[PDB]
DNA sequence: CGGCGTACG
DNA sequence: CGTA
DNA sequence: GCCG
């Protein structure tokens, strides 16, 4: 088992839910508490065991893998012994992980954002509805929308979805394409968005797209909400038809020149803890710098040109990894 | 012990 | 600060 | 919390 998550396929569906599942509830408890490396420890942990190949029945299966310590070895132990771990559910029961839970789930609140209100003594969502003047206009919208939000996207909404982005994208810049990424992209049925690459086959003519896609789709009626109703991510809440009515759905768009698209294809195809450990691999194993645009060598002070992600695995040093099996 | 991904709005 |  |  090696120790970076980039370097083993991860499906999406695998042999040790319930104990993953376990350690991503200690792993985002300690991100509520500012706690970074250990929310990676245990993102690590819970990673490695869904790549492998059938179930742990016994802590035995766990020496030699990367990433379990004494820490997250116990937690599994009292999971196989007794199916739960005191630690896990005193802190899922716990206030403050709860209400840190509920407010980091809104569109505009963070960590240190729903901290101070936590600390403040506020616990539920009708407590910040009633302070609205603390509200920035996109906490206000994430509010708003917070229970459509809520309700998971549905892999067979995405396609009528494209289709509306496309036919936007298409008079923005005749010939642009639009790809679909993040987690649909990875093979999941549900998802919390709709992640979208733009770009066009001409380099240079993806300059200044974004604003004029989001204005048809603003004079479409189809934005509830966005930060601008130059840039080139925008994170929007679309209105997704319903049977006799619609709901707000969250998406994401995102432009890049085809130069660096096969980077953004990489980098917005995740799984998010598969970007980091791909980075962290590329900086330490390797040392080049990997972001959405591109790879970098310090030493040469050059740029690597990807035509696919294929080559970006192969000028890492990496077996491929089809986007299904990138799901650490 | 240091390090923990790397951007953009 | 928020967002991917 | 764990790895090198
Ligand atoms: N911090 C981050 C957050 C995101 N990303 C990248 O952005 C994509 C979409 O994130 P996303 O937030 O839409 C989550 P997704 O994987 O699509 O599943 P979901 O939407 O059903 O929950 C991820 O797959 C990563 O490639 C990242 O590199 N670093
Ligand atoms: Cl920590
Ligand atoms: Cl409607
Ligand atoms: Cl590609
Ligand atoms: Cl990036
Ligand atoms: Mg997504
Ligand atoms: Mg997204
Ligand atoms: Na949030």
């Amino acid at each position: 088992m090696p120790a970076y998550a980039c370097q083993r396929p991860t499906p999406l569906t695998h042999h040790n839910t319930g104990l993953s599942e376990a350690l991503e509830i200690l792993a985002e408890a300690a991100g509520f508490e500012g706690s970074e490396g250990r929310l990676l420890t245990f993102c690590r942990a819970a990673s490695v065991l869904k790549a492998l190949p059938s179930p742990v029945t016994t802590l035995s299966q766990l020496q030699g893998l990367p990433h379990f310590g004494e820490h997250s070895s116990r937690v599994v132990q009292e999971l196989l012994e007794h199916g739960v771990c005191e630690e896990v559910e005193r802190v899922r029961r716990s206030e403050r992980y709860q209400t840190m839970k509920l407010f980091t789930q809104i569109f505009g609140v963070g960590v240190k954002t729903a901290d101070r209100w936590y600390r403040e003594g506020l616990r539920t969502l009708d407590d910040l509805r009633e302070q609205p003047q603390k509200l920035t206009q996109q906490q206000k919208a994430g509010l708003q929308h917070h229970q459509d939000l809520s309700t998971p996207v549905l892999r067979s909404d995405v396609d009528a979805l494209q289709q509306v982005v496309e036919e936007a994208v298409g008079q923005a810049l005749p010939g642009a394409t639009v790809t679909l990424t993040g987690g649909f992209r990875r093979g999941k049925l549900q998802g919390h968005d709709v992640d979208f690459l733009i770009t066009h086959p001409k380099e240079g003519q993806e300059a200044g797209l974004l604003p004029r896609v989001m204005c048809r789709l603003q004079d479409q009626g189809l934005i509830l909400y966005h930060q601008h109703q130059a840039f080139e991510r925008s994170f929007c809440i679309f209105r997704l038809p319903q049977p006799g009515s619609w709901k707000a759905v969250r998406v994401d768009l995102v432009v890049a020149p085809v130069s660096q698209f096969p980077f953004a294809l990489l980098g917005w195809t995740g799984s998010k803890l598969f970007q980091r450990e791909l980075r962290r691999f590329s900086r330490k194993e390797k040392g080049l710098w990997l972001n959405s645009h591109g790879l970098f060598d310090p030493e040469q002070k050059t740029f690597f040109q990807a035509a696919s992600e294929e080559d970006i695995f192969r000028h890492l040093g990496l077996e491929y990894l089809p986007p299904e099996q990138r799901n650490a």
